[PDB]
């Protein structure tokens, strides 16, 4: 399941960075009104007003799409978190799983034994605990049974 | 003006990396809230004076900084609590057929 | 634990918070140096 959230996470986190560049080239293109209206001042109600007079008001919008840019860049903080704790805790998981078992005991497993999530991976070893501690409760529930069948037998 | 321009650029790649690194401890806050959430609930419950009293003279908290390894503390607790309990309850099953 | 956590944690984040601000006020300065430049061409 690790291995899933990183294979998924290593996309997602490329979503965010297409997302970041689209933001970029539109401030870039929002940059490329400046930059013109320098060279059309020098090469000619005119052009030369009208870029002096725009040169500041292209500075000064700038600053909503530097927000939108900034505000991607946070997807793409969460994602790479999350790519690192998926990177982190796929290895333990996989090196505490080489303790193995027989085909056999894997099917005898499966008779009950479930198939978790990727959205109940992070709570993974608590639901762990959660069906080991049912198994545990029925254990002792048939345990005491037999331990009054053992009286009825003495 | 170009030279300028590429000092903006590096500029704004700093302001960037100082951004990543606010997000990144945010993230790191937004968990620590989960967590603290995740046991608030379950110390609502209330609890007498004698459970408080008898808690804090059987069991041991771990520290701030150590706060993650708190869960191997109810792990290996419990399970010890487990084993001891088993244990009175098998040397009781042993005097119940003695009794009997 | 966790409340103290948190507070750490915020704390810790001031910092990154105020290396934000004055790496915004640098980038002004740099964007005032370029919008001299920027006025420099009109000027010669």
């Amino acid at each position: 399941l690790w291995r899933e959230k990183i294979n998924l996470l290593n996309a997602r986190l490329a979503e965010a960075q297409t997302s970041e560049e689209q933001l970029q080239s539109q401030l870039d293109l929002q940059k490329k009104v400046v930059s013109d209206h320098m060279q059309r001042y020098l090469q000619v109600d005119s052009d030369a007003s009208v870029a002096k007079a725009k040169l500041d008001e292209a500075q000064t919008i700038e600053s909503e799409l530097d927000k939108q840019l900034r505000a991607a860049n946070k997807v793409t903080c969460v994602l790479d978190t999350e790519l690192t704790l998926a990177r982190a805790a796929e290895r333990k998981a996989q090196q505490t799983a080489q303790q193995g078992m027989k085909e056999e005991e894997r099917e005898l497993s499966a008779s009950h034994f479930p198939v978790v999530t990727l959205e109940q991976l992070p709570d993974i070893r608590d639901l762990e605990r959660q069906h080991e501690r049912g198994i545990q409760h029925e254990i002792e529930r048939v345990k005491a049974e037999l331990h009054r069948l053992n009286i009825e037998l003495t």
